[PDB]
DNA sequence: GCGAGGTGTAAATTGTCTGACATGTTCT
DNA sequence: AGAACATGTCAGACAATTTACACCTCGC
């Protein structure tokens, strides 16, 4: 199930999954993205173990780009985890019509920004 | 006070509490129960209440007294901004193309349908 | 070759929960 | 009063990161 995976994870690793749901990336690129989110330096000694653990849970694929660089991407299971937490979040945020119109505005602005 | 400064370091558990309260304010054990539905297993109240207290001191949750054994927890304005800021983050990374988006659109549509 | 890029890794510190015991309250 | 309801609290146990050192690789 997507849920039994999406629960459990630490905030740090669900943020890793969100980042990878935008695009597959190599390790230090994930690192910089998380530094922009947290507004703090992110220790690589924290990130690599956590990507490793997301791999043994089958939510992240670790392929080789260089002999010094790895690319990390979402497996179909990690994607289902992302979607499941997004569904839970929206299920509880869209509690009335103004909440829906708010989400619709966010999504429409995002879409427009894809340009 | 920016919720981004206070809510991006929260634990997953605390974020889920904010999510639950985003739907509507609830008393303690009602939060416990809805969390238990999300997690599929029991949530120890000795874990819940101290994290509600931490969210309260961070200015994201308000603790009122319904009766003198029961407390009602509810988002402050900053707690609502924390929920919205996290949702905007998740979305800005998820809405990567037209199909990801229409997926979100149908999710929201079904949610609005459940409210009738 | 040399420096910078990319990742691996773990002991000690720090962060958090578990698994309780516990006190007042509302109900019948 | 008896019993479930609601929350308070925390020490022992567990989960996590910090802060280093470390090894190989690509770029110039
Ligand atoms: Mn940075
Ligand atoms: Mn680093
Ligand atoms: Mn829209
Ligand atoms: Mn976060
Ligand atoms: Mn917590
Ligand atoms: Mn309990
Ligand atoms: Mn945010
Ligand atoms: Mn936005």
């Amino acid at each position: 199930d997507a849920r039994s995976d999406a629960r459990d994870l630490t905030a740090f690793q669900k943020n890793i999954l969100t980042v990878l749901g935008e695009e597959a990336r190599y390790g230090l690129a994930i690192k910089r993205e998380l530094e922009e989110y947290y507004g703090e330096e992110v220790n690589h000694g924290r990130l690599y173990p956590n990507l490793d653990d997301l791999v043994n849970k089958g939510l992240v694929e670790k392929s080789e780009l260089d002999k010094r660089t790895n690319e990390y991407a979402l497996t179909n299971e990690g994607f289902d985890a992302v979607v499941d937490d997004l569904e839970w979040t929206l299920s509880k945020f869209v509690a009335d019509a103004d909440r829906r119109e708010r989400v619709e505005t966010i999504v429409a602005d995002d879409a427009a920004a894809l340009e």
